[PDB]
């Protein structure tokens, strides 16, 4: 008998080279799947082959101008070229040509996407729901009511220090019961109001949180093409010069007639050519992309070098592969038989496994973890770690004890005066509220920066975008605008305005220290600045969250804000002026009572 | 045979040039509705077409001067066209000069706004979850357990519930988390306790319904047809000021039109508009307070354009239609009136219109936004407005106490 | 010039008689819409009309077989009858033999649906998200936490009888913190499981609330038929001998391609006869069904007598109406201007403003309102009117105290044997769980009773369906099963061992009235029986919850279950023995302290 | 012409009879998948065809005592039929008597469990919304702040804080509103606070989550794939008691399914069913327990009906096809050949599959239940449990009291 010659193709892993090869000589330099399956049939049929590998690169088509053939169909026909056990797909124009067995192996379109990526919660995480602003207005808010229980309960009649009185901001807004409460008409108020604004806040963290949480159990992973249907944010993908796309276009069923219609109208290109494209273009377009392979490639590649793309859903035709006897040779029916009887024994079941899965290098809560509330554990431990420390402080101080009012002027005088500064110097220096905005270019995800601002209140000016060193004044301007000066000009204008009163009696208390009721109205109008200074932090970022949510989105077009030096100098002009109102009204009790 | 002269215009979706139009034919350069029209009626009447875009640029209409029809119809009376695939509009002095064909299109006037997008808070918008009357019916109660608190505890002792205390208590209740100066009566027992049981299920109350309104986003129009936009005021009216839209309004006589016309007719800001294309830009600018009145063709694609700024609303307030015009008396004029209802039957007409508008177009057919502190504004003001009320009775205070 | 003979139809509200019709002569008996076009017509063209009502009935189609028209497209090829001003909707198998002018109304397929019938919230809706099994034993909760505090600190070392004990019990369920605390080391785990109680009942409420209220905003009302086409609890309807139906058979778009797929295969026939039946079939199936007019009906049907149906979405196709003028006489040109100069005017649209809309007899928040939370004023009402009654008590108490022993001793005792009778009794006399379930028969919302139960603990028994007199016991049986006696036996039978102890050792105090630790004892074994009337309960109802979420729905079959009179009796029980628990150890407290 | 004779067998959705199965002639009283599949082969190949139900009922083996093919296979290698658009599947002792015909559905062995309802709660099911690790840090962090209020309050006076005490305020912070036995240090100040800070986003991540575990229920099922029933011993096994599926479990050798096999040879409660629709119902009353095994045409029609109660998990374990034979050498045997794949490329094999299966079923393609007393039911117990431990230790306390 003859050398039978087989066809194969350098597909991986069907037929691909040895890697001891250029060493080796004819069919014991090839090995895969069909290296294996021929070294099968060749027992049970009779043979005794000699691979080759399929001439031009091609499987097999009609080429509509010469009617030639081309490749390993090719082959077969034209008198070269016997059995043909090889990746050769079951369609209907080559069998009309040539003999297909039953088919060895049961492939069909399927749907790559990348692996689900899981996107681990920072240590700060448990604060999302409420922003930034909000949290840095409540300290500023604990710390301002414990002033005015400082101030209003040794006003007149008495337990309410701000030893006592952080005690009653720490406790109230925590939910637990403070032990003391006020006794007065104005003390009772303060107590009124602050136990109004936990619950609205606890009741706007825990609501807010059931929002975040909610909507992402809502959300759902890609388990079909019918839930690729209704998705709009992941772009499908195909090849195109075959029979991935040759499938969409005369599909008559109504998923796949909407599938399609996605694809012939979308921006930019989605048919992707040459498969190693169409996989990196899974892998570098996280959570945004969907090619559709063929399901025995997506099977291949998943089980292969980093693990990064997946398999989901279900073959959304049907479709086989196929050996390939001529045309009416004594080679199609025997083969017919090895391929119905390894098919049973379980060998095409083994073949798969072993050069898939097992020559392959990879792998095989509905509830909150520790990661997503862990900042919380590390407050708490963060301040026990702090009370140990003060522990230090209470036993030395009474060691003293054991064993001034000068200084009690030092703090409240120089802390009266960076208070008059920083205010002044934030709202002269105009370095508040830092704008930035530009549009995407896609594919690199740029840095379009064009414009941006250094914007303070009186001097609003500009600094790229044709870089206008010229700005602008508050002279009439002319699109952007800015509503911060536009209606948080008095807050910080009245805040000056009881500021100024501040330094002036306190000094008037410092050069003559009998008097007595000088710097009592110091420290009354010390507080009445810091009040003016919480009202004006706040309508300033709620007029910007007004513009904010004035963007109407634009998806492409991006944005960034960011709060500069000045705003932090009146941020901290706010501690100056109210860690010296309580050192001046302190100030009066040391001195009048004495008297 | 004949290669009929079909004249169209160039507006979008109905005759659009593709890119291709310095490198291609005539017949292989224009896209769109009317272009795909063409080629189904010269499939069902059978001729050759050549596409022939109006040498004038206007519609049709008579000049009262010279009496000489103008655009597509004066190309079709006078001679220099076949046929008209184009979006002529039906009527009246255009119907006694040529023969139109069985509206392929159904058209009307109808309302463009803007999209409702997530609007601004309130300085009280906090109220939101619970309504207005649940709101005074706490506090028409939080004064009824106060008379209770007050007559039960001076009536039993034969006092440390006055008119200072059993304010208070009440408000250290429902305001959560209780207060020091506890009731001492079996009465007190229960005045405590039922009103504690009202402080459980209003906040569990607040709370549920807030998560509800921060989920599940449903945005509402603040129109939603020309009734409702003829009782208001503050969104404008708005119409262009030449054409069949404006005529419309001034001769209706069906008194809900004729209210829409006494605004338009005041209307000192200008309202009407130019040049339709600045109109579009108008309704996009002007913060959903102006509301334009456009054929609802161009509505439903406009709607259908980047950016995804405006949507029409309500329902079409009159009824015209398109047609494939003919010549006074021709060949065609019977076999394509045929043709446009064969394809309306088979639905092809409603397919086209669906490529077109609905298919070939952007705006397709939940991002998790934190809250901001314009949203928990108003608690700061009430806060503060607290805090600055507690320091004017207590020099309120400080006067009567020194001075008696 | 002679009468032209105008052929209308009696389809309301075209053309319909005059009420005082067989009174009056020729075309002075009709009013309509098609009678007021009529007159408008014949001024602009020149007519002298008279209208007359078309043959058959019917408004022209061709009979397969023999190719004669019939009705109003009949009467006018034919010889007879003139101009047609009437309801002839402008298809292409019309137009082919008869003229049509331009369209004067148009109509379109829409959908109809019943109003979407506001379903008032009840008094008591609030307790909604946690059922009445979970309300009543919170109940037996925080009266059973009271009386333990009521013994472990009066047990030994001070202020927490009962009176004060349900002031911790209603004190911290409403989340309000308790002025006093406990002192020792038993007193303070009351108070600290308890303080658990509370936080995971809360928490479950809020929580389930926020379950109502979510997706009752997540679900939407019909706005299109694209919002049809996913749902599948709504069903379509279709006239079967007309048109509406012949649309979405030779319809291509995606949409449509669905809704017929659902109507071509459902059960049962979906396919109505006789529209007065698609109406009807619309008010009697509540928020099932959903009939699909032509849009000149439903807007008609929708300003008519009781306004229970509406139009929703837009136009599915678009067509029209049309004046019918012969062939080819002078009677239609004239009519194709006298139908475009009245469409302009407004003719044509004061005319159906005025018959549908005129002259119809009809009209024209996304927050918690009052109706929801109800019942907590009527609880605050219903309480603070409770404590006006008290004040009346505790003002008499001390006038009697201004101007007994035995009395306790009868509390306890009498209070006793009815706790041993009413456990004893229930356990006993078989009336518990009443389970009830069955299937549908639709259409007349049935009462298929056919099974049921009457339950108790060891005589479980049978009533209907075979009727099974000798029913089953608690030898081996043998599909339902009855996993109440198979947990929840032993809660009560310890129960019984408690409260075996509890009266003998309370008599053994009454025969001899100076034994003193007898009595101490005999409490003690009282509320340990009801501690186990507690655990007894709740895993009694633990156990059918499991029971009845082993349902595996079954939508069609239903079921009902409601507590006995025995349920009843052990929770009375409760009751009697937990208020003699306290009564028997305060008669101690009386007897060994005055010792 | 020639009136070919069909051959078929009478299961669903493959042929079934129609209700006018005594009012109706042959070739119009059978429906079904095999029914508009012979209507199409007939359709593109060309013959007459007159549907021939088998005389004997089973679709076809050898008797190794007689040597004489049954069923379907009998009629077509003997003589009395022409064709047999059937499910005959694809074999290797068929293929040598008869030829077979490119398979037109792809079936294969698949896994048949019960629908996952929804469960039974647990008696500690509430701890449900906060994973394990949380619970543990709580309590860790419980003595925590214990061991550090003593440490502060003991060192600092120079004693309201012993174990007594300090293991108590705790206690009284996180199970929330406090207690009365405030701190006093600024250390208190912070131990107090940092504390209370803990407690107030634990419970909002408690009712946050349990929030969103009400809302969207989305149960999972218990085994996804041959593998992960491999691996457990809880569900149980289940396959036919003579036929191909239990054949291929024996001879199989890839030692997953060899493992599968090994359960199911000892299984002593009679795992191996008889004539399969009793089968169906045992996975319907044993409770998600039993899992049976299937073609995965079978799974994907009994998933489609009513009851609505079993639903497909997993992959197709091997492959095998169906095939429209023909005798053993004829006329029809290409020309059907080419057929099968004819339809499959034009969609109509997958649109037929798509009718019968999906469309023509039940089952189609958020009710607000309350909670039950079983949810929170360990609450009680834990509730009770600590009464119960309150009077064991006073019984414990009275017992060296008066002893000292
Ligand atoms: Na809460």
């Amino acid at each position: 008998q003859k050398t039978v010659v087989v066809t194969t193709i350098l597909e991986s892993p069907y037929v691909m080279m040895k890697k001891n090869h250029e060493m080796l000589e004819g069919n014991e330099r090839y090995e895969g799947y069909c290296v294996d399956l021929a070294a099968e049939i060749a027992k049970h049929c009779g043979f005794k082959y000699k691979l080759t590998i399929v001439g031009d690169g091609k499987y097999g088509a009609r080429d509509a101008d010469t009617k030639i053939w081309n490749g390993m169909v090719g082959e077969l026909v034209y008198g070269k070229a016997d059995i043909a056990i090889a990746p050769l797909t079951i369609t209907l124009v080559r069998e009309e040509v040539i003999d297909f067995s039953k088919p060895f192996m049961s492939l069909g379109i399927s749907i790559m996407i990348k692996k689900p990526q899981k996107s681990k919660p920072g240590v700060f995480s448990f604060l999302d729901p409420l922003a930034y602003e909000i949290w840095m207005c409540i300290v500023f808010a604990y710390i301002g009511v414990s002033v005015v229980l400082f101030l209003v309960s040794r006003f007149s009649p008495n337990e309410f220090g701000i030893f006592n009185s952080l005690w009653f901001s720490l406790g109230a807004f925590m939910q637990q019961g403070c032990d003391i409460s006020p006794r007065s008409l104005s003390g009772r108020i303060v107590g009124g109001v602050w136990w109004f604004f936990t619950l609205i806040i606890i009741s706007s963290y825990t609501a807010n949180l059931a929002a975040f949480l909610t909507v992402e159990r809502m959300v759902s992973p890609i388990e079909s093409a019918e839930d690729l249907s209704k998705q709009t944010e992941i772009a499908y993908g195909t090849l195109d010069s075959g029979s991935t796309k040759e499938f969409f276009r005369r599909s008559k069923i109504a998923v796949f007639d909407k599938m399609w219609t996605y694809m012939r109208s979308a921006e930019p290109s989605v048919f992707v050519r040459t498969t190693a494209e169409g996989v990196a273009r899974v892998r570098k377009s996280k959570g945004k992309y969907a090619y559709l392979l063929e399901s025995t490639m997506n099977e291949y590649i998943e089980q292969r070098k980093p693990c990064d793309t997946m398999k989901v859903g279900g073959n959304l035709d049907s479709k086989g592969y196929g050996i390939a006897t001529p045309k009416g040779s004594s080679l199609g029916t025997p083969v017919n038989l090895a391929v119905l009887k390894l098919s049973e024994q379980g060998v095409l079941d083994k073949l798969k496994n072993k050069w898939w899965y097992d020559k392959g290098e990879c792998g095989a809560t509905s509830a909150l973890s520790l990661s997503n509330v862990a900042g919380v554990f590390y407050i708490l431990v963060g301040g026990l770690g702090l009370a140990m420390l003060v522990a230090l402080i209470e036993f030395c101080y009474k060691s003293r004890a054991e064993a001034g009012r000068k200084a009690l002027t030092l703090l409240s005088s120089v802390f009266a005066v960076c208070g008059l500064g920083l205010l002044g110097i934030a709202v002269s220096t105009d370095y508040w509220l830092y704008l930035e905005e530009g549009i995407i270019l896609p594919q690199n995800q740029s840095t379009e920066v064009k414009m941006s601002l250094h914007s303070g209140l009186w001097r609003v000016c500009f600094l790229a975008g044709e870089e206008r060193g010229r700005c602008f004044t508050i002279e009439y301007v002319m699109v952007n605008v800015l509503k911060m000066i536009r209606s948080a000009t008095p807050f910080p204008l009245v805040s000056l305005f009881f500021m100024f009163i501040g330094f002036i009696l306190s000094n008037i208390g410092h050069i003559r220290p009998h008097r007595t009721i000088l710097a009592f109205v110091s420290g009354i109008f010390f507080i009445l600045s810091g009040l003016s200074l919480v009202v004006g932090l706040v309508l300033y970022i709620s007029s910007i969250n007004d513009e904010m949510l004035n963007r109407t989105k634009d998806a492409e077009t991006y944005f960034n804000y960011k709060y500069g030096w000045s705003f932090a100098f009146a941020a901290i002009s706010f501690l100056l002026t109210e860690s010296a109102g309580v050192m001046s009204v302190y100030l009066f009790m040391k001195r009048y009572t004495a008297e």
